[PDB]
């Protein structure tokens, strides 16, 4: 049951005025494509409040990518989901070479140890995450937020778009072409072309995704193939046919180094760390 939200004072939305003319921001299934000037953050902060949404975020940093967490860790703190409830679950093959990062109230952190494509199978600490948060966000840790990351990502399935393909026709796009492989999608198929380095959505949908997506992953290693992408390859095709109820604009995973800031782009909120 959602709770009446309270009075609030803020500009009239104006039906004869588009937020954005410039760019797509439905999809043809009716998911919103979240960009700056799409939302009132004041709105759907009070939304996800009022539910006292927990909001967990999954990263792997594996042999030498441990270096990457104190800035990832750092810049979260700043700008990701702050005022909301987030759990943050690092998985890692080095647990003495986390550092140690200071969190705001009502935020957590956990190092899950792993062995060191598999991201799909480890997440799919199922029941834990039924137990302990509302959403997951999975993304790369060789990365920084730059500005703000919250709640307008939230749905029970999202995909982001990948900064080198937004402005793609489909037959550029590097989805896996042969028919031998699970991940693969024909040239005449595919709305567009989503990263592997930030994907989410409610924990079921979550779960769902990674378990299709480990299981299509077995089934390529079987029959000898391994997808172009890799995990990347299986998201894609499980988003085409499974269509997210929200996708993510490139505002939401940039290189800067290797593509500039772009007028489209009012913010650049998570970007690629130099490596
Ligand atoms: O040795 C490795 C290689 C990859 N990764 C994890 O897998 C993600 C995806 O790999 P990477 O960032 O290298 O892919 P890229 O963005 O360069 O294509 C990384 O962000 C890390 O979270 C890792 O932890 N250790
Ligand atoms: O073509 C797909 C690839 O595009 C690259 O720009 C990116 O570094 C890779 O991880 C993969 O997403
Ligand atoms: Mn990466």
């Amino acid at each position: 049951f959602m709770v009446s939200l309270p009075r609030m004072v803020y500009p009239q939305p104006k039906v004869l005025t588009p937020c954005r003319k410039d760019v797509l921001v439905v999809t043809p299934w009716l998911a919103p494509i979240v960009w700056e000037g799409t939302f009132n953050i004041d709105i759907l902060n009070e939304q996800f409040r009022l539910q006292n949404t927990t909001i967990g975020l999954t990263v792997f940093a594996i042999k030498k990518y441990v270096a990457f967490l104190k800035l990832f860790l750092e810049t979260a703190e700043k700008h990701f989901m702050v005022g909301h409830r987030v759990h943050y679950y690092v998985f890692t093959d080095q647990p003495a070479a986390v550092p140690r990062v200071t969190l705001g109230t009502g935020r957590q952190l956990s190092v899950l140890e792993v062995r060191a494509m598999r991201r799909m199978e480890m997440i799919s600490c199922e029941r834990r995450f039924l137990s302990e948060v509302d959403y997951l966000v999975c993304v790369d840790v060789d990365m920084e937020f730059r500005d703000h990351v919250g709640v307008e990502i939230l749905t029970p399935l999202f995909g982001t778009l990948h900064p080198s393909f937004y402005g793609s026709s489909r037959e550029a796009f590097t989805y896996e072409r042969r028919p031998q492989s699970q991940a693969y999608i024909p040239k005449d198929e595919g709305d567009f072309y989503y990263m592997g380095a930030f994907f989410g959505g409610s924990v079921q949908e979550v779960q769902r995704l990674t378990r299709a997506c480990h299981q299509a992953m077995m089934v390529d290693q079987a029959n000898g193939i391994e997808a172009v992408w890799h995990d990347e390859s299986h998201l894609n095709k499980y988003l085409l046919r499974h269509k997210p109820t929200k996708v993510l604009s490139p505002e939401y995973l940039w290189d800067q180094q290797l593509l500039g800031w772009p007028a489209v782009l009012r913010k650049l909120r998570f970007t690629a760390v130099p490596k």
